[PDB]
């Protein structure tokens, strides 16, 4: 199928970069794969609207067309990013802000939202340094993107994979987490 | 006391802009107040680090020095923003990422984190279209910034003021909300002081 990897990290020799390689290398050659490196793209995450440039027409903003086109083309989205302050890094938050706009990703109905990206699925791979037991007692940590961003847009299902205590553990342990990510990627 | 309002909205004629105006106008004159319009500042919310520019050095990044010094100066921070996708607009999220860095806003306890912004308190003013009953149940909606950002950095107390069904309510009801903001603002006072 058509696969869009949206990758978020400033350092090309990061552990998250390593996670990107695992996915790319283990994705079947039957898939058609494009990677969107937000940092390398120099993506501008700051959403702007006014009376001059109306919110209503955010769906037709020229600079964002390439990214709208990438999302519409994809059948399965894979997000790779570290948890910064319980959440997506700013560049990735703004990818959503700017690209997932009304009349493109969803529309307003009588009561709530109507999703428009149906037929689409996603996989979220997050890294962070919070222990696994602590996780029921925390806000977001990938759950906002999954539960309150991708789902409302009709994208289903969404698998959320957290690699936890990621700095406290050993290289050895991180290699094992890399192996499982490769494994999971293989069985898609 | 020293009050830093961090304001986040791309539209100078937005409702959020009206909330800012209500806050600025109703703060006691005994306070020294500084407003940081992230959008007017053309704030770059994209945190950069790598081999060349180590994460270790972030608390010494040049462009962000203006914004570290504002935080240090403040006794009280008021955050004003619309909820976008359950949380802070990207530009404000990057404000946290780039400014509230290790060795400035916090550092590492033998076990967890040690906040470095003690002596400060905050007020978060949010707008959104979700019913208030849903607030205890939705992820974030200002709860991350209050509970998992400001608190760990040793900022306390933190007041969370949510203006709900903001676009669904009437224009009289929105004006009523503005009155509520103005009145809370008038009560931002040092202990045993009255509003000047
Ligand atoms: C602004 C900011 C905010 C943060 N807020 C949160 C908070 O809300 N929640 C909390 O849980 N965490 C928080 N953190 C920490 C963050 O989640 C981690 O730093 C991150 O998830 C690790 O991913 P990375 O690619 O950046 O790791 P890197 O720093 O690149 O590497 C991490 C570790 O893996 C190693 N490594 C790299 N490659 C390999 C390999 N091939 N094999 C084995 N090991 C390897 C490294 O050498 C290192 O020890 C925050 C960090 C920042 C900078
Ligand atoms: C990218 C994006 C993502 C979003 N995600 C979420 C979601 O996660 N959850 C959901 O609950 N919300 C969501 N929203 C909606 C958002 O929270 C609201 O649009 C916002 O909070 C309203 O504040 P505003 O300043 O932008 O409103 P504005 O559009 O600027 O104005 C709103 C209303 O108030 C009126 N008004 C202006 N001034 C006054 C005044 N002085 N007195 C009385 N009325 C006045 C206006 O004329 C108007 O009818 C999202 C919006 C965007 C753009
Ligand atoms: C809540 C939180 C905030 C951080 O800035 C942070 C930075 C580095 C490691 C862990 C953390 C963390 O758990
Ligand atoms: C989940 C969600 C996402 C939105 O983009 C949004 C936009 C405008 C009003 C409400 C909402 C909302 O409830």
């Amino acid at each position: 199928m058509k696969i869009l990897i949206v990758y978020t990290h400033p350092n090309p020799t990061s552990f998250n970069a390593e996670i990107l390689k695992q996915v790319q290398t283990n994705l079947s050659k039957e898939h058609t794969v494009s990677t969107l490196d937000l940092y390398a793209e120099h993506f501008d995450p700051v959403l702007q609207f006014n009376e001059t440039h109306k919110r209503r027409d955010l769906a037709k903003v020229a600079e964002m067309e390439k990214y709208r086109d990438l999302v519409t083309w994809a059948d399965h989205l894979i997000f790779i990013f570290p948890i910064w302050w319980s959440g997506m890094p700013a560049i990735l938050k703004g990818f959503i802000d700017r690209v997932f706009v009304a009349d493109f990703a969803y529309s307003y109905k009588k009561v709530g939202l109507e999703g428009h990206l149906q037929g689409k699925s996603a996989w979220i791979i997050t890294t962070h340094n919070t222990p696994s037991f602590a996780m029921p007692f925390v806000q977001d940590y990938g759950k906002v993107l999954k539960k309150q961003i991708l789902k409302p847009c009709a994208i289903s299902p969404v698998k959320l994979t957290e690699l936890t205590s990621i700095e406290k553990i050993s290289d050895d342990e991180r290699q094992k987490l890399l192996h499982k990510v490769a494994q999971i990627t293989r069985n898609i």
